[PDB]
């Protein structure tokens, strides 16, 4: 049995090239990635935003049929893991640096600007329309990934891989074959691009905060390189619940603090105002595309809609992985239910307190937009109520551990996947990966620039276009992989073996 | 016998209302002003969130496995023919608010607008009605008296709303401090409810009188004699004992509202009334959500006033109702599935409220339109008349209103006195006379004093009251949801088969 | 074993019709316009109210404890093929409205807009052609084809629309006068909403030989000889009935407009299509309910005449099809789930009639948006034509899509043709071949004498006399929905259980 090395030399080859290109050809770099955008978003935002709420639909459909009933494992079996462990883990390890970058960006820039469709200075609509980027489509591609890997790894036994889910379609051989090998090489390189995207959107917003804290006069690269080292050392000095909860517990504590201190009422007041706009445009925001305000959606949706749906997908893997890791033994409606439900709320209540706060200073008269940078727009809130001075370390710190919560569970997928699934793989590939991952965040963030942001959105969704259509074959494959299950094999058989009546009828 | 130390409480808290109101009614509407407007701006999110999270919560209860849960023993048949069991549930929860509001709120909406939506606009102001009067007041009804019925019936508990928190305080519990407090509470929100609806029915009963020409002056004495009228009936009701009394009654509320509704869609303009149907049922299930989602932050933080008029006043009056309201669908539900329970209480009353807020402001929208406008003055007491008064042959009809809007209060304050006295008593079915007498007169009392406390109003003082009295029952209702939930999942038959999973969870470790 | 006595009503009203048609082509004018404006006025209420209501029944009773149940013998399995079966069920129950409305339906109401909305917005012109084309249409289908396939295979009984009625009328009644009534409304229904398909068929074809250049200029002979060559063929097609002429025809009919479509998508906007596609239906799922609200008194009440012109017509015409499609969709759905039916017929139709409308109504709208109009002088049976011959190699299109007409014409021509001649005997399988020939005559000349009538324009007559028409079986499928839920409760599977209930409530003491 050869070593699985054909998914590690195309991906590390891949990886270098992308470091060298992005190097020596900053400017080449910039606009091949500015025309790949263009092409990619020109060409598939359609499949992008269809999809996305194909995943939602599906996914309901999965747990109000008859496949809910199943249990991943063997029948009546027990879990493993406590309910609230098991939720605390879920949404620490599918979360990054998303709600902290986003949390004040997003609504505030929508109620400022609009949009398509839309009037500016709308609450409502700006509230829905962040609830709808970061409530249940984002959460439903992680739960078809999810339950995917679960079933096929317990209830049938398979190697813990992507691959693996695709053997009803491809066959056995076609799992060991050319195909599997393609999908995890593809599997992998989204991994690496899209915890790239997330590592450089942190340590951007980690510098800002420095630069606001009077530490440092103006953010340089060498702060940005010092950190990610001092990143490396941590991981590698720790190769986790402990961790996941620290991270429950500092987010609880900076949200608790600014809904205390902030406009508490309005806070509260824009909670069923959220949820409420929500669920009125939550169709009219899925029927988005590019041929929406008599085709001029184009450029927001590539800058805001597509971005994230192929951010979330790129994260598929290795969120997938472990929510299938820690998922043994429940039935499938509560998982589909836990995971689409419990981060929803969290992402609701996160967003909810940080933009009404955002949106109420923007009313009053005080402004926090400042120049308009997205990455200081956090800090700048906390600095406009009292307790912010000391409320910006305990963001660094979060933020600190919203990343290592994640490269550490990224990391350990990464590896798995590299080793026919084994439970624990080796540690000098573990190590690699690590750096990759530093290294293509590094260079994506030295290579924009001014530009950063916009090269990092273009990068992730060129990277992830290929994994949507390994979502979407993935849906077919675990429909029917559930059809083809003991309980009802027996039944199938009962009717195909009665399907002599189309013969009678010929007759 | 009779608890004694519920009964102090409340009658103390009910008195010193009555003494506030009468003896200083400046004090008295000035502090009722300014708790309306804490508690709006406190708890209107609240309010808000909750009514909308009940009707999710029973839809979820009757779709899931427990909606086959029958509410009596396994082998049970309910004691109730389904036309009587659904006009007494009716009939029971709907007091004059049909009659008060049929006109006055969508041709209001029509005239003024809502917030966020332009001015006439037929179907907002239909759907706007709708939301106000169909799933989200029902729903509230549904899951009180479904946990009183779950408690009473499958558990055998004492038929009180403490009882139904076992699950969460225990019996220790539900006997002490916090089952006293409960039985108080929901006392009180009985009082202030019926109260409220007392004031608002002797309102436009006095209206209809000016309007028919049968008493010139509506002063003070003509309000107090049709007090003590609407009050003689309603203990003599559930006294004397004659007979069925309160199934006689609910089957005239029925045909006269039957007969009324009629003559208007007739009379008036049919076919106008029939396109406004599927318009209103359309426009209704399209703005749920952005209705559900309307607060004091919406229409750029402007709608405050009209929330705390109409949206909140009506979120806390149905709340207040929900005590009593619950108690009697409970008795009048042994074994009946919990599905069965949850949809002939949701849907039935929901489908009466839709046609007959489509017939009365489709006609008033009509003519509105047509330039018969019948605003008036503007007194809300004065619509409904107004309207009749325009169509031949609604002269005779007043006096049918004026009946039916008597009939709806004797029915619902008499299924609220005998409730009020099964609470007063541990739970008897058949309460004491004189506690139930007691409970009437209080009612007719305080209804007295809010009516007259104010009257250049007469109208916020009734408001402002019902929503002070109805804030702390919003969190036992909470509380009722969380304490069902426990007791459907912990069913015999679901024990017995879930049982298993916990026995062996230790042992796979 | 003729009937002769359902023969002749039916007879008499199209011979009464055609005579009245083609000797007086001004007094037929002016009556079917009244009848138009009456039938719109006191009933347009009804067809818009009961459309939603057979989507939310059709989905509830597929949702329910009844969609376990098989349309055969207990534990029977399907007979045909689900690929076979599901182009049979598309190739049948629609023809030449995909053909005609495809290009001409969203490109007006981006142009012109849509009641309560602002013109030129493309979200709105998909959504509500979506709307038109989608589910309320296929869901009427769905209900006839279930309560007679549930009334034929379940229960054995005869394969007519007066059996399904037996629970609300009885066998007595279903021979009675109240099953002939059924019956003859059934064939008028039938053959007046397939003479409408006629007319349009032929009427595009005439324009489409006129683009070509074929004709110097088009006459009324060229226009009879097509419709009697359309006859001649559908005539010449059910004679045999033993070839199995009419799967090969289906195919050929989903394979032609198969490739029209791919041509169309492939040459034309291929990435702006695909953009409308999910657009599509978001905006249909968003605004499915104030689509669904929309009667003849939104918007400032000047909606009468586009409900009248769209979607008035769509239902009346969708309900008049609905006997021949119900009893043909019965017929090859024999041993299948009612969920599986119910599925099969809602959805399957609806995606495909979706990427209909996408592809060429996308193509129109982004002409139209570029500046190359293909509007030209208004008439909607050249619009496509017009939008072939702006693509390259469009010219051999042309034929394709006169072929696509024919074969789409004939495909549903025959099984109405069929259907008719089962209910003229007494529901045999094997109609006679006279009666079926006949039945064809009758569609020909009742299509002919529509479009010479009104020869300015011959449209708006074909959707007056076709409303008209279906207007009397709208009431015949209300009360199917009602004999349906009576026949599927009282199962011998339920029949068994429910007996137990019904007693003990009976002894509720
Ligand atoms: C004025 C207001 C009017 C409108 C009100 C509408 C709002 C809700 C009203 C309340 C409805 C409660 C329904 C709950 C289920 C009850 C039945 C049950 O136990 O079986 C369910 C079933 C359990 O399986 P089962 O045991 O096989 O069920 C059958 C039983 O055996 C038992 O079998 P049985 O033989 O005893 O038969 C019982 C019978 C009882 O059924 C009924 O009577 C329920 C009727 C519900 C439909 C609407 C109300 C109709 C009222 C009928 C009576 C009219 C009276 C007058 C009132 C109206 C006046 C105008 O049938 C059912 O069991 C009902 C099945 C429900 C199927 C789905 C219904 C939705 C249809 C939607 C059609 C439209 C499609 C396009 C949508 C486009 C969207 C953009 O579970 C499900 O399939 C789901 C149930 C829940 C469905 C509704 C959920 C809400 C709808 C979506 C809301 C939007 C948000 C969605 C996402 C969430 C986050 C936002
Ligand atoms: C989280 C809040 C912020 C929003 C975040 C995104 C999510 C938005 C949606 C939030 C609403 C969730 C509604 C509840 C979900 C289901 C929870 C659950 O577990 O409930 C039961 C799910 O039950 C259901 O059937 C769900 C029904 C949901 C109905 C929709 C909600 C009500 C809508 C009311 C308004 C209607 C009118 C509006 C029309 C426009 C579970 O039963 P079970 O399947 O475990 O039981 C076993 C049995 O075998 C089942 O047959
Ligand atoms: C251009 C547009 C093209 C696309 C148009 C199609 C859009 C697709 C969604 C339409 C919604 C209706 C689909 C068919 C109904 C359906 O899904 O059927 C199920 C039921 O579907 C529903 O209940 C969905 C209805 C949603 C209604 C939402 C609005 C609510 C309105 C107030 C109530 C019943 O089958 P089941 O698989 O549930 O089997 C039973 C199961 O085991 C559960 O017991
Ligand atoms: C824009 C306007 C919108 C208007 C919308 C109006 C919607 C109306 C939808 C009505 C749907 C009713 O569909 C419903 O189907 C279920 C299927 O089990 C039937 O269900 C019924 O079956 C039998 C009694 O007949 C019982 O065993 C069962 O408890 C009962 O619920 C109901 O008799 C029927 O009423
Ligand atoms: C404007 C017209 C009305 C539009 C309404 C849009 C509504 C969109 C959002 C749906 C959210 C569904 O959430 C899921 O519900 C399932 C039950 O259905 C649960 O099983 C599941 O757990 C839970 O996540
Ligand atoms: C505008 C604001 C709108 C807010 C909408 C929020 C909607 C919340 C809906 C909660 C529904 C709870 O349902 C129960 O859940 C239990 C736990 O899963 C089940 O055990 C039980 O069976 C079931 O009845
Ligand atoms: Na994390
Ligand atoms: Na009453
Ligand atoms: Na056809």
């Amino acid at each position: 049995a050869s070593l699985n090395w054909s998914v590690i030399v195309p991906a590390l080859v891949i990886v270098l090239a992308t470091v060298v290109w992005g190097i020596g050809f900053k400017d080449s770099f910039t606009n091949f990635a500015s025309s790949a955008l263009s092409a990619v978003v020109d060409n598939l935002g359609w499949a992008f935003i269809l999809f996305g709420t194909v995943f939602v639909f599906f996914i309901v459909v999965i747990a109000a049929s008859k496949f809910g009933t199943i249990r991943l494992g063997r029948i009546d079996e027990a879990p493993e893991f406590r309910t609230v462990s098991w939720i605390s883990m879920m949404f620490a390890a599918g979360m990054g640096i998303g709600l902290m970058f986003y949390g004040t960006t997003e609504p505030l820039t929508f109620y400022r600007n609009g949009v398509p469709g839309h009037d500016e200075h709308n609450v409502g609509v700006a509230m829905s329309t962040t609830m709808f980027h970061w409530t249940l489509h984002p959460w439903a591609i992680y739960a078809i990934v999810g339950l995917a890997i679960a079933y096929s790894t317990f209830r049938v036994g398979r190697k813990q891989l992507l691959s693996s889910a695709f053997v009803p379609l491809i066959g056995e051989k076609g799992a060991e074959g050319w195909l599997g090998k393609l999908i995890d090489i593809l599997a992998i390189i989204a991994t690496v691009f899209g915890t790239a995207c997330s590592l450089g959107l942190g340590a951007l917003q980690i510098g800002a905060g420095l630069s606001a804290a009077n530490i440092i006069e103006d953010p340089s690269d060498w702060t940005i390189v010092g950190i990610v080292s001092v990143l490396t050392l941590a991981f590698i000095f720790s190769a986790i619940q402990y961790l996941s909860n620290a991270n429950m517990v500092l987010a609880a504590l900076l949200a608790i603090f600014v809904f205390v201190v902030g406009p508490t009422v309005s806070i509260l007041n824009l909670l069923p105002g959220s949820i409420g706009n929500y669920l009125s445009n939550f169709f009219q925001m899925a029927g988005r595309t590019a041929m929406s305000a008599d085709g001029t959606a184009g450029e927001w949706l590539g800058s805001w809609t597509i971005f994230y749906w192929a951010w979330w997908i790129s994260w598929s893997p290795f969120v997938g992985m472990f929510l299938a890791r820690i998922s043994r033994g429940r039935s499938i409606r509560e998982f589909i239910l836990g995971v689409l439900l419990v981060p929803a709320g969290v992402s609701t209540v996160w967003f909810s307190i940080f933009g009404g706060t955002a949106i109420v200073f923007e009313q009053n008269g005080e402004s926090i937009w400042g120049d308009g940078a997205a990455e200081e727009q956090l800090f700048g809130l906390l600095h406009a109520l009292p307790g912010g001075q000391i409320m910006g370390i305990i963001a660094m710190i979060l933020l600190g551990t919203f990343f290592i919560t994640s490269a550490d569970s990224a990391s350990t997928v990464m590896g798995t996947m590299s080793q026919h699934g084994q439970l624990e793989a080796n540690k000098w590939v573990t190590a690699a990966w690590g750096v990759a991952t530093a290294a293509i965040g590094l260079t994506l963030l030295l290579s924009g620039g001014d530009n950063a942001l916009s090269n990092l959105q273009n990068v992730t969704i060129v990277a992830a276009t290929p994994f949507l259509f390994v979502v979407i074959g993935l849906m077919f494959a675990l429909v029917k992989d559930l059809s083809n299950d003991v309980i009802y094999l027996e039944y199938r058989e009962q009717q195909r073996f009665n399907a002599r009546l189309a013969r009678e009828r010929r007759v």
